C-alpha cells in the first residue's frame, strides 16, 4: 500500500540514504516515502542534465514534441491511479485531483504543439540606416539551458507540467523539485515522462528537506532558469539567490471582486463563492475579498451566505467542497484571521467550526481595512466583504494590497469596467466571472508581490528561451 | 569654462550640498562639477517619478512620441556642443563623441516610432477548451513603472538614450544615474529632454558617490526595473539587489574572431583591427581574441600587424585612434595583462609604450590559454592571436570564456559558418564582419556573464513593459 | 484657372486634349487636366517599370525620407490645396483643409510603419525531423507597379492612403484620380515631386473613362490595383485584374442598430453626424437606422431635432449640407426620396432642392419594400426602419448586398459582441457612428463592399509579397 | 472496379450519369465517379452554406479534433488509398502511399496551426491623441464556402493542403478533384466522413468540365476558390472569381542556376531528382539548367550519367519514369523534343516512346529560340542552356512568364542571396533542388505561376477575414 518512491536521475530510479514519509493531511494515513537527497545527489542530477543538454537541444522540434505527447497519453491512461494518490497527498477532492491530472496532460499537449511552431525573425539593417541596407539579422530561438521547476502543494502535478512541457519543447533540460507534501505526485508525473522514453538526464527529479537542499538547488551555477510557484517570502529569497539569472515566480494573491450597483448579484455571488471556496480557498488565484458598493451589499451578502451554507464540508474521498487544510499550521493561521475579524466587530454570516484541520466556511460582512483578513492571504475557507461608497474607493482599497494577481469586476457597464481594469494593479481582470488561471493559453501573471514573468503556455515558452542572432551582408 | 551642473528633479534643476569635480582623463583639465546626492535627495527623485507616473501613462502614445522626437531634434542641434564636452570627459575622439550624440538622437527617434505602434493580442478560450469558446482575453501592454537607467562611461549619452527612450515611449517614468566619469554628458542629455518640455518627474537624473547612494538607488522599493550597462561584478550585485524585480544587464565581453583557412585574410584583418582597437579597446562588443587556423595564422598576423602600426596614438582633440585610457587603474590593469603575456612567451608584434595613461596598441601572437590575456577583458588596446588546428578547438576555446556577448566568423563557407554559429554561446554572430551592437533595431544580448535580457530598440520596449489581460464572455 | 499637367517620369506633361473642371457648387472654372491617350498611359507604365529596380534597392530609411518630405510639403500647403479641393468636390473649406492634414498623417504613419518591415525564419524541424537543418529566410518584397485609383469624395486622402503604403514597401505607383478631383490629385503629386521622389517612382494619369478607363487596369505592366469607388466599377476591375492582386473599397449601407437600453441622445448625435457628414457622400456612413419599436418614437424625435439644425449651403461657408457632386447624383437621391414618399414613409424633415443642393431628409416608418431601405443614395437622406426583435435587426442588416460597417447602440456589451459576430461587416462600432478611423485600424468590407483589408499596416502587407530563401545548415 | 459516390450533406450520392476512370499506364478500369449536373452542384452549395453557422460557432479544439480523426484514418488506410492513387494517375506505388502519409501530416499540422489563431488589439492613441481611449478588438473569421480544386499530379495531397486549413478556420468546403484523380479525392472524402465531419461541412463535386467547369466557380455561394492546375485554367478562374478571393498554384519553369564555383556532382544529383521526379509532371520540378559555360560540359556529362540510370517502366514497379497522364500530354512533350532537335539542340539521352511512356531526354546547347527553353512540358525532358555571365542567367530566368521557384548552385552564399533578390520567383533553394516542402514554409509563385501564398499558416491566413469591434474605454 505505502510504497518507497525514487527520484528520476539520468534515466535511473534512485533512493537516498534518508527518506521523508508522507501522510494524508485529512486522515494521517501513511502514503509512502520520498528520498531525502543530499547536496552531492543534487550535483549528480545537475551534472546529468547539463550532459544531456547538447543531444536534446540538437533534436528536431518534432522529436521533442513526440516525447511530450507520449507522456501526456500515459497521464490520461493513469489519471485515476495518479489522481487517487494526489487526492490523499494534498487533501484535494478525488474528482478534482483526477481533473488536475487530465488538465496537466492538456497543457503538456498544448505546449508540445505551441513550441514546435517556434519562429524567428529577419531584420533589415536598412530599417535603421541606409549604409547597412544589405545587412540582415537571422534571429532564431534557443533554449536557456537547465530549468529548475518548483511546483506548489496545491497543484503538484498541474503546476509541475505547466513548467516542464514548455521548457522541454524549447530544447531545455529540466529538474523538477516538487513540494514535500506533493512529492509522491511529482514522482508519479516523472514516471509518465520516464515511461514515454524521455532521454536520460533530460528530465530529472529532486526531493528533500529545505534545511539540507532548499537554497542549494537554486544557488547552484548549473541552473540557468528558476520557475517557481509558492509563497511570496520564498519567492523573494529565490529572486536574490538567482542573481542575474532569469526567473518566473507565481506567488500569493489577495484577488478582489469589485461588485458595482448595476451588477447581476446572483451571478456575482455564484462566481465569488466558487472562486473563494474552491479547494477550501487554498489557491493563489482565488477570490479573497469582496469590494461591494453599499447600495447592493446587503442583498449580495445574503446571496453569498445562502450559497456558502450549501457547501459540503468533509473528506477528499467524498468530493467535499471544503476539505481539511494542508496542515495544522495553516488551520491555526486561518483561525487567527477569523478571531481578529470577530474581535474587531465583523459580522460572521456563517458559523466557524473546526474538527482537526477541517475548518467550516466562514463568510464575514462589515469587514474594515483595520482587520488582518482585509489584507492577508489566508489559504483557508474564509471570505471578507468590505463595503465601499465609490468605485474610486474600491480601486484604492484593491491597489493598497501588496498582491496583484487578478481581479474580478461584476457590472453591466463594460466601457467603465475596462476603465477600472486599466487602473487595477493586477495581471488579469475578469469581467462578470471569478478570477482564474485558465484557459492555459491565456497570459497568467502577477503585478507587485504576486510574481515575476508571464506564464500561460506560449509566454512560458518565450520566457524559457533566448535568441541567437546571425548577421551577414548580402552581396 | 568649468560649469557647476545640476540634476533634473521634478522639472527643476537642483544642486546638492556636496559636489564631485570631473577632470578630463587625457589632460587633467577641470570640466565642471556634478551634485553629490544624498539618499534623501534620491528619495525625492523617486517620489517625483512615482507621482508623475499616472498622468504620463494615461497620455496617448502620440503625445509621448512627440516629446522624444523634440528631444532628439535638440540633441542633433547641440551635437557639437555636447560632443565637445563628452570627448573631454571620457577621452573619446572629438568626431567619435559627436557621432555618439547623433546616434543617440537616431535611437530616440526610432524608439518613439517603434513604441507608438505597440499592439496587443486577442486570445480565444476555444483554442484550449470547447467549454470556454465564448471567452476571449484582450491582452494589452502596460509600463512596468519607474525604470532606473544606469549608463556606462564609454557610451554615457548613447547607452543612456538607448534605455530612456524605449522606457519613456511605453509610459514608464525614468531616473538616469550616469557614471561619475560621464555625469556631465548625462546631464547635458537631460537638458535636451527638459528643453523638449518632458513633464515634471517623468524624466529625472541622479548623480553621486557609490559609497553614499550606490546600492541605495537599486535597493529602493520605488524602482520597478533596473537597466544597467557596466562591469560584470557590478551587474552581479545589481541582480541580487533587484530581488524579484525585472532587470536588463549589458556586461563584459571577450568577443572572439574565428578565422578559418578559406577566409579573405585582408578583410578579416581590416575588421579585426577596426573592432579590436576602436576607442582604444574600451568597448564590451569589440574583438578581444583571434582564434585562427594555424595554416593561415602567419599571414593573418602579418596583415593585422601592418594595420595596427598605422593606428594614430594621441589626444582626443586630434581624433586619434588610440586615446588615453579612462583612468590610471585601467592602464595599470592593461599593462599587467601585457606583462603576463610577455613573461609567458607571447610574441609582441607591435611594441608596448605608455605615456601617462596612453598605451600604444599591442598585438600579441602565439598567445596560449594559460595567459590571462586569452580570457580577461582588458578595456585597453591589446589583442591576442591564439592559433588553433580544428574548428572544434576554436568553438571549445571560444565557449570556455565566462563571457558570451558576440562572435565573428571569417570564412567563405556560410552553411558551415551557420553550423559553427549555432554552437557558439553568444547573443550575436557576425559573418565576415567585426562584432558590433548595430544596427540598433537588431537584438543585442549576451549569454553567460555578458548580460541579462535582450536589448535592441523593440526588444528594450518589450522588456520594460508588462501585460494586462482583460477576460470576458461573449453572449 | 490654371492648365494642370501630369507627373510622368520626373517631368510635367500636358496632353494634346484636356478636360475642363468646374466647381460643382458654383460652376466656376477651376482649370483643366490632361486627357491622356493609351500611348501616354504606356509611357507612364514604361517609366514606372524602369524606375522600379533602383527604387526597390534603396533602403527603407531612404524611401521613408521622401514620404516624410512629401507630408511636410502637404502640411505647409494645406490651406492652398484645401481651398482648391473644397471647390473641386463641393466639400466645406475647413473639411477640405482637414482632409489634406489627415493625408499628411497617413503618409508619415505609412513611412514609419513600412520601414519596420520584418521577415520570418521558419524551421524545417517544426514539420519533419529529416529537415531540421533546413531553414527558410522569408523577406518582404514589393509587388511591383501599383495602380492607385482615388474617389471623388476623398481625392487627396484616399490617394495618399494608397500611395504612401505602396511607396514605402518599394513599389512604384501610378495615381489615377477621378476627373472630378484630378486637380487635387495633381496638387498631391506636386508635393511628391517637390519632395524629390525619383523620376518614374510616382506618376499620375488623367483622362476620360471611355478612352483609358479599362486600359489602365487591363495593362500587363500593372501588378496591383488599389481602388475606391462604386460597386459596379469595382466589380469590373475585379474581372479586368484576372489573377492579379486587388484592394477594393466600394459602396456601403451601414446600419445603426439601436436597442431598447440605448442612450438615445448619444445614438441620435452619432447617427446624424455619421449619416449627414459631407451630405451623406461617404461609403462609411450611417445609411439606415434599425431601431426597436419601443424606443423608435423618441429616437426619431431626437434625430429630427438635430437634422433640423444642420446648415444647408455653400462649401465656402462650411455648411453641413453642401451641393452634391453632380446633377445625376442629386436626381438619383430625389428618386429615392420620391419612392419612399409614394410608398407611405413619413418625411420628418422637408425635401427641398435648389440646383444640386438637397436639404437633409429624414424618413420614418421605412419598410423593406422601399428602395431607400437598400440602395446607397450618396445624398442627405436617412431612413428609420422599426424592428420588433434584435434577430430581425440582424436579418435586415445582413440582407443588404453591402457589409462595410455597422453601429450598435446599447448598454449591454456582451450581447453587443454577440450581435457583432453575426453582422456581415468588416467593422462594428459600439455606441459610436461608423467611421474609417483611426487610420492604423483595419478598414474592410464584406460581400459587395470590397476586397482586401485597408488601414496603414494592412495596406502595406497587401501591396507586398514574400521571397523565401531556403538552405541547409552544415 | 467500384461505383463511387459524392459526399453531399452527410450522404453518399450517385448521379444519373457517371465517368469511368482507367489507369493511364495499363488501361485497367478502376471504377466510376458521378457526373454531376448544375442542380446537384446547387444542392452541394446549399448544404454547405446551411452547415456554415454551426461549424463556425464550434470551438477551434472541436474543429481540430475532426481533422486529427480524419488524418488518423488516412494513415490507417495509406496502403489502400495509395494503391488506387498509384493506378489512377500512373504514380509509383511507394510515392503514392507517401503522398497519403504527407496529406495526413499536413492535415494534423493545419489543425494545430489553425487552433492557435490570434487576433489583435489596436490603440487609437497610436495614431491620434483624441482617440487614445478607442481600441479595436480584431478577430479572425472564416471567409465562408471554399471551393478547393485539386490537381491530377497530387490529388490527395493538394486536396488536403486546401481542405484542412479552410476547415480549421471555420470555413465549409466543396472539393472538386480532377476527373483523372476523382476516385482518390472521394477516398480522401471517405476519411473525413468516417471522422464524423458534420453534414454539409465537407462535400465533394465530380463531373465534366463542359457541364459544370465554369458553373462551380461562377456560383454566388462560393466565397473563395483555391485551385492548383494549368495557367490558362487559372487565368479563367481569376476572371470568373470577379472580386472574390482566390489562391492559384499554376505552372512553373523553375531554373537551376549553376555558377563556376558550384559542386557539380551535388548540382547534377539535385537537378536530376528534381527534373525527373514523377516523369517531370510537377509544377516545382527543375525545368531548365542555366549554367556558366566554363562548367557546362562537365555538368551536362554528370547529369547525363544520372539520367541514364533512371528506371523507365510501370507505377507498380516503382519506376522513376512512369507513363504520362494521357496521350495528349505525351504528344505535347514529343512536340517540344522535336522542336529542340530540329533547331539544333544536342540530345544527350535518346528519345523513345512506348504508348505514353517517354524515356528521359536530356538536351544540351538549348537556345532561347527553342520552345523547350520556355514551355512547361509536364514530361521527362530537360534543357541545358549555357550562359556567359550571371547577369545573363538572371535575365533569361526572369524572361519566363513563370516564377515559381529557382535553385542556385554555388559556394558563394552572400552572392547567391544577391542573385535570389533579383530572381522573380516565390522561393529560391540554395544548393538544393526546388521543392514545395517543408509544408510549414511559404509556397507561392510570382508572375503567371500563381496568386496568394500557400504553406500551412499562410493558407489559413488567406482563407480567413477579419472582424473589427471598436469601442471607447470610459
Amino acid at each position: 500500500m505505502a510504497k518507497q518512491y525514487k527520484n528520476l536521475v539520468n534515466g535511473e530510479w534512485k533512493l537516498s540514504e534518508n527518506e521523508i514519509t508522507i501522510y494524508a493531511p485529512a486522515t494521517g494515513e501513511e502514503l509512502g516515502s520520498v528520498p531525502a537527497m543530499t547536496q552531492a545527489e543534487v550535483d549528480a542530477v545537475y551534472a546529468s542534465a547539463k550532459k544531456a543538454l547538447s543531444d536534446w537541444r540538437t533534436l528536431s522540434y518534432v522529436e521533442r514534441a513526440a516525447y511530450l505527447h507520449k507522456a501526456a497519453d500515459i497521464l490520461v491512461r493513469d489519471a485515476e491511479k495518479i489522481g487517487a494518490i494526489l487526492s490523499k497527498e494534498v487533501a484535494k477532492g478525488h474528482k478534482a485531483a483526477v481533473s488536475e491530472v487530465i488538465r496537466t496532460a492538456e497543457i503538456i499537449n498544448y505546449a508540445a504543439e505551441e513550441g514546435l511552431r517556434m519562429e524567428g525573425e529577419v531584420l533589415e539593417g536598412g530599417s535603421f540606416e541606409a549604409a547597412s541596407k544589405k545587412k540582415i539579422a537571422i534571429v532564431r530561438r534557443e533554449p536557456v539551458g537547465l530549468v529548475l521547476a518548483i511546483s506548489p502543494f496545491n497543484y503538484p502535478v498541474n503546476l509541475a507540467g505547466s513548467k516542464i512541457a514548455p521548457a522541454l519543447i524549447a530544447g531545455n533540460v529540466v529538474a523538477l523539485k516538487p513540494p514535500t507534501q506533493g512529492s509522491i505526485s511529482g514522482l508519479l508525473l516523472a514516471e509518465a515522462f520516464a515511461e514515454a522514453g524521455i532521454p536520460a538526464g533530460v528530465f530529472n527529479t529532486i526531493t528533500g528537506r529545505g534545511s539540507v537542499i532548499g537554497d542549494y538547488i537554486v544557488e547552484h551555477e548549473a541552473v540557468n532558469f528558476i520557475n517557481f510557484t509558492g509563497s511570496t517570502p520564498i519567492g523573494e529569497g529565490i529572486g536574490k539567490l538567482a542573481g542575474m539569472r532569469p526567473i518566473m515566480l507565481e506567488l500569493g494573491g489577495k484577488d478582489s471582486a469589485i461588485v458595482l450597483e448595476d451588477a447581476d448579484l446572483a451571478l456575482a455571488a455564484k462566481n465569488i463563492v466558487a472562486g473563494a471556496f474552491g479547494y477550501s480557498g487554498q489557491r493563489c488565484t482565488a477570490v479573497k475579498r469582496v469590494l461591494v458598493m453599499d447600495k447592493v451589499a446587503d442583498q449580495l451578502a445574503a446571496e453569498i451566505k445562502t450559497l456558502v451554507e450549501k457547501l459540503s464540508v468533509g473528506m477528499p474521498e467524498d468530493d467535499a467542497d471544503i476539505t481539511p487544510l494542508i496542515d495544522t499550521s495553516a488551520a491555526d493561521f486561518v483561525e487567527g484571521l477569523i478571531k481578529d475579524a470577530t474581535d474587531k466587530g465583523a459580522t460572521a454570516l456563517t458559523a466557524f467550526n473546526r474538527e482537526g484541520n477541517l475548518i467550516s466556511p466562514v463568510l464575514f460582512d462589515h469587514v474594515t481595512t483595520d482587520m488582518r483578513l482585509a489584507w492577508e492571504e489566508p489559504f483557508g475557507p474564509v471570505l471578507p466583504i468590505i463595503r465601499v461608497t465609490t468605485v474610486e474607493e474600491a480601486i484604492k482599497i484593491s491597489n493598497e494590497s501588496e498582491y496583484g494577481l487578478q481581479a474580478s469586476i461584476f457590472t453591466t457597464n463594460f466601457p467603465k469596467a475596462f476603465g477600472i481594469a486599466e487602473q487595477l494593479e493586477v495581471g488579469t481582470v475578469h469581467l462578470n466571472n471569478k478570477t482564474q488561471r485558465g484557459t492555459d493559453n491565456f497570459p497568467f501573471l502577477g503585478a507587485k508581490k504576486s510574481g515575476a514573468g508571464v506564464q500561460g503556455v506560449k509566454y512560458s515558452i518565450e520566457a524559457m528561451t533566448t535568441v541567437k542572432s546571425v548577421v551577414f551582408d548580402i552581396q
